[PDB]
């Protein structure tokens, strides 16, 4: 018999972000494995308690390996997991495991770095942005990483963050881009899920970055690239583990390195000098000669996190909810 294997997502497939990157997943783990698979979804599954009704649905449907793809799915599945020991549940951002509970995430960070080195080649005002969702550490890294990717290249950048607390939500993202630009921002990322931030940012004529999916058609002029993610190799080694016996309950955090993100192509404006430097950049990354959270670091109160000659530890990366130096928040509207 196939394998029955379901979704869970906290947006839209039509979000063209990062679900829609999960459902490309989906769809790939089905061209892969074809008849051995039969998958199915829900959209737009509300985060905390209300998603436990459906994640026991689709186990109680005869689903054995089932994805929870948001950070607010967490608790929901760990209680599921408990009350369904026959089936696997793999929990996306999350820090809780059990014997059938795995956690996988990837490390969009070292593309979030990338985009702050492109991010200080481009700005005119010093001033980069973020459009936030909820001060988790996924988030934190991308805000950090962002900065001091900046600060690679101009040491006297400022990031202001703006939250939304959600994440995906059109309106309010584009509202969240509005007022990064009126607040001095002119080079935008964003840790939601739609191409609003790139659709305002091409209207006042400043640039952002797409996330999870190449966003260029919705905002051509203001896309300057995106950081892909490519789920379908994970979804495809997962259900492939599970019909030959092999899975285990793990932790899974892959990179540029392992495929699962990947950089868009560059916008026409980037001049040379900033196209040579990310092209370097990018392939330092993806061999591990620099990274992200390489010291020295110092947090927002002067601290030292991470001296010069070493990496900020896995454990400190899984937690994090501090700021490097330069990052502040917008003035509340
Ligand atoms: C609709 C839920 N969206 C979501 N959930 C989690 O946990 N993380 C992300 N990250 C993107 C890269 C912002 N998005």
């Amino acid at each position: 018999e196939p394998l029955k294997v379901a979704f869970v997502y906290a947006g839209p497939v039509s979000d063209a972000g990062y679900t829609y990157a999960h459902d490309q997943g989906r769809l790939a783990m089905e061209k892969n494995l074809g008849a051995k698979v039969k998958s199915s979804y829900v959209e737009n599954v509300p985060e905390g308690a209300d998603a436990e009704r459906v994640i026991r649905k689709l186990a109680a449907d005869g689903n054995k390996l089932i994805f929870t793809t948001s950070f607010g799915f967490m608790n929901p599945t760990e209680r599921v997991a408990k009350a369904f020991p026959n089936v696997v549940f793999e929990h996306a951002t999350g820090v809780k495991l059990a014997k059938n509970l795995g956690v996988y995430e990837s490390r969009q960070y070292e593309g979030t770095y990338l985009q702050g080195v492109l991010a200080a080649k481009m700005t005119k005002t010093g001033v980069i942005g973020f459009v936030g969702s909820f001060p988790v550490p996924e988030v934190i890294r991308n805000i950090n990483a962002y900065t001091l990717g900046a600060q690679s290249v101009n040491p006297k950048i400022k990031t202001k963050v703006i939250w939304v607390s959600t994440w995906y939500d059109p309106a309010k993202e584009r509202q969240a881009a509005e007022t990064l630009i009126a607040q001095g921002a002119d080079v935008l990322t964003q840790n939601t899920n739609s191409p609003a931030t790139l659709q305002v940012a091409q209207e006042k004529g400043k640039y952002a970055f797409g996330c999870d999916a190449d966003m260029s058609k919705f905002a051509p002029k203001a896309h300057l690239t995106a950081s892909i993610s490519n789920w379908g190799d994970f979804y495809t080694k997962t259900a492939q583990a599970v019909m030959a016996g092999t899975w285990k309950s793990e932790e899974v955090h892959w990179g540029m390195a392992e495929g699962m993100v990947k950089m868009a192509p560059l916008n026409a404006a980037v001049p040379p000098d900033a196209a040579k430097l990310f092209e370097e950049k990018k392939a330092a990354m993806v061999s591990g000669k620099i990274k992200p959270f390489q010291g020295p670091l110092k947090d927002q109160s002067g601290a030292v996190k991470v001296a010069a000659g070493s990496d900020l530890p896995l454990a400190s990366l899984k937690g994090m909810n501090w700021y490097v130096q330069g990052v502040e928040g917008t003035i509340p509207k």
